């Protein structure tokens, strides 16, 4: 009645309507949203319960709480603010909660351990902008005890967006011992919703792939335990009903939700990224691959299926598809007029004051597989923007430089010579003296001192030219490649960089792009033993337009993603 449910063809569609004229729809249907009926609230507001409660306003409805096991003389003790909240066809399929007080450490674990979940969704971080979000309710390592419950921390992996971290739990007196684990999602941002839902999606999988098929409830908070709760909730309700239905009722599925706690989905942007994420699962399927079904993969990829006149690889391909860097001032700093980092992942210099625009270079900070801005990628030098870029690097503390082309291919200038060879050069306050250039089969070493002529400091800058790219098509065998990978980033740990690689070809999108790609999918291959090159350009994409420009460059990274399986 007056919201049925969008067939997934519709759902493009419907999302820009609602989005119209700034997502006025949106907003009237959000809005409109109500469960329309009366709920109680008596246990969140007993006395002793009230300090059990992170915000006085966001409490635990009476009909769908979670109930915990009284303690013997303890009143108050069954008490927790969290709620049961429906999945698509699963009933209390995940608990809704705050995020953990000091006080309510040991209610939580009692929770977990009682209601038999193994798996945790933590949709903060423990801090966002000075303020704490949640406070941290689990050990540094090893064994702590909560209430009567002993939590064990087995093990931690941490990458780009999020974490995870697997415990073992036990309570005093039985041999039971059980496995969970935290899955946290460390991207979200400070305001707002994500630009784009690529890591959240990426998020989620993980966390469906972990939780075993028969556990207790998921269960899932932030920091009130209803606004990115409610998102997370939502999205993974819907991915559900898409498999058997073919169908989403994101209005409906908030509507039951508000039934079983307070403001689930607790904003308009929230309702809109709901949308945008369901949009984008739809889009892709499944590209990810366990490496011994890798070439399977791949030569599946490699056939053009009955029915269709292009490779299974090129079909894959496909389905992957600005203020300052317009600024007029800006627009000579560009190569490419259609090459433009996006505003949010700019790489901004340090405004000098009384020039305008002189904060703009064309670059983009892109995350890599364990750390977030692990690169930088840019375009090609221009002999105007050279001074910016050596800037650039000091600025952000990048001593290493990808270089992915010659100086000229097929008769034409691909990159200015921004580096000094025979002697000395400034590039404004920046002193670069050449030290050393090591040839190498296929690629050329050059390492620098750059000083800084304003305060006397100094650094080594070690820029790494590949020069065994042909320059029509893409390498036949991917080895070189992958050794060169391997150089820049022992390079890298060797001498102990923080910073950034810096990683340009000519326009800074296609072989940076490559390189870029293989050298998170290797180190994923090696951690994980899966891969999945289809979402990891997806996701340079959403750091920097047409990363991975072409099909055989695409086709080169699953070449070289097989060879490598090959050692």
């Amino acid at each position: 009645l007056s919201h049925p449910p969008i067939p997934i063809a519709d759902m493009a569609e419907h999302t820009e309507r609602l989005k119209a004229n700034d997502s006025l729809k949106l907003s009237q249907e959000y809005e409109s949203i109500d469960p329309g009926q009366q709920f109680t609230w008596e246990h969140s507001n007993l006395e002793v319960n009230k300090p059990k409660n992170r915000y006085a306003n966001v409490i635990a409805y009476d009909h769908s709480r979670v109930i915990l096991q009284p303690i013997e003389g303890i009143m108050g003790s069954d008490y927790i603010n969290a709620n049961y909240v429906d999945g698509y066809r699963r009933q209390n399929a995940y608990i809704a909660t705050q995020g953990p007080l000091p006080e309510t450490f040991g209610d939580f674990w009692r929770m977990v351990w009682e209601q038999r979940s193994a798996t945790i969704v933590m949709m903060t971080r423990l801090e966002e902008k000075s303020r704490i979000k949640c406070d941290q309710y689990w050990p540094n390592r090893g064994t702590e005890t909560y209430g009567f419950i002993q939590v064990t921390l087995l093990d931690t992996i941490e990458l780009a967006t999020f974490a995870v971290r697997t415990f073992s739990l036990h309570k005093n007196g039985s041999s039971e011992k059980r496995e969970v684990r935290q899955f946290q999602f460390t991207a979200w941002p400070d305001h707002g919703v994500p630009e784009y839902p690529t890591p959240f999606l990426a998020f989620l999988r993980r966390v469906k792939t972990a939780n075993p098929p028969d556990a207790g409830p998921i269960v899932v908070h932030c920091s009130a335990g209803v606004g990115r709760t409610g998102a997370f909730i939502v999205i993974d309700a819907m991915l559900e009903r898409i498999k058997p239905e073919k169908t989403v009722d994101v209005y409906g599925h908030v509507t039951l939700m508000r039934s079983q706690r307070n403001y689930m989905v607790q904003t308009e942007d929230q309702y809109s990224f709901i949308h945008e994420a369901l949009l984008e699962a739809v889009g892709a399927g499944n590209t990810e691959v366990p490496a011994r079904s890798l070439y399977a993969y791949i030569q599946k990829l490699a056939q053009v299926e009955p029915g269709e006149h292009v490779t299974g690889m090129e079909l894959e391909f496909k389905r992957l598809a600005f203020i300052s860097a317009n600024l007029p001032a800006n627009k000579f700093k560009n190569r490419l007029v259609n090459i433009m980092p996006y505003e949010s992942t700019r790489v901004a210099l340090q405004p000098i004051r009384g020039v305008e625009g002189s904060d703009y270079i064309n670059a983009s900070f892109i995350d890599g597989y364990r750390q977030q801005k692990a690169y930088i990628a840019t375009q090609g030098p221009l002999a105007e923007t050279t001074e910016d870029f050596w800037r650039m690097l000091w600025e952000n503390n990048s001593t290493i430089v990808v270089m992915l082309t010659k100086l000229r291919e097929m008769g034409r200038e691909k990159c200015h010579q921004y580096w000094p060879a025979e002697r000395s050069a400034r590039y404004q306050y920046f002193v670069v003296d050449p030290m050393a250039e090591y040839n190498m089969p296929q690629y050329i070493l050059r390492e620098f001192k750059v000083t800084d002529a304003r305060d006397g400091q100094s650094r080594t800058v070690r820029q790494f030219q590949f020069t065994d790219w042909p320059e029509q098509g893409v390498p036949k065998s991917g080895e070189g490649f992958i050794d060169f990978i391997g150089q820049v980033h022992k390079t890298k740990e060797q001498f102990g960089q923080d910073g950034p690689i810096s990683v340009h070809c000519s326009a800074g999108v296609g072989r940076t792009g490559v390189f870029i790609t293989l050298s998170i999918v290797l180190e994923r291959m090696r951690y994980e033993g899966v891969v999945d090159i289809f979402q990891t350009v997806k996701m340079l994409r959403t750091q920097r337009p047409a990363m991975v420009q072409t099909e055989d460059e695409y086709q080169f990274a699953y070449q070289a993603a097989l060879e490598y399986l090959g050692s």
